[PDB]
């Protein structure tokens, strides 16, 4: 998997149906941006290699009236978030439906506060604890690798 590959794809790319792309505010630091797809609402993020931690770290928030910083709600969320992974030798994306990033606590709902951040584990990580372990089980189902056989 040359990165070439990729940029031939973006270079004799002849349209993307990709509408709205733009950049969002406040998760700039990790490339935020918002975009629909087929009729359908997407937020993107470039997650992040931290030097004494696997995974890869993304921020995922918002601002409320009071501007304090908050976790995105269910109800105002885009339908899908991806979780976009770039590390050398190695990139894929993970593409999350809201409803997922609900049952994970990733999203404020009425009975609970969602979270600001979190760690995706790509199926190339090894040696994984416990807990990124399991994480790691569920993103998985979610995880495409852009140098799919």
């Amino acid at each position: 998997m040359y990165k070439s590959k990729i940029l031939l794809k973006y270079i004799f790319s002849e349209e993307s149906e990709v509408k709205d792309l733009t950049e969002e505010k406040y998760n700039q630091d990790y490339e935020a941006l918002t975009f629909s797809f087929k009729e359908e609402t997407y937020q993107s993020r470039l997650a992040k290699k931290t030097p004494t931690k696997a995974g890869y770290f993304v921020t995922c928030w918002t601002k409320d009236e009071n501007n304090c910083n908050q976790p995105y709600s269910k109800e105002a969320f885009a339908d899908y978030l991806m979780i976009i992974v770039i590390d050398e030798e190695l990139s894929g994306y993970f593409l999350f439906p809201r409803e997922l990033l609900v049952e994970k606590g990733i999203l404020t709902t009425f009975e609970h506060k969602g979270k600001m951040a979190f760690r995706v584990y790509p199926k190339w990580c090894n040696q994984l604890n416990k807990t990124a372990g399991q994480t790691q089980k569920w993103q998985c189902k979610y995880f495409l690798n852009t140098n799919k056989k």
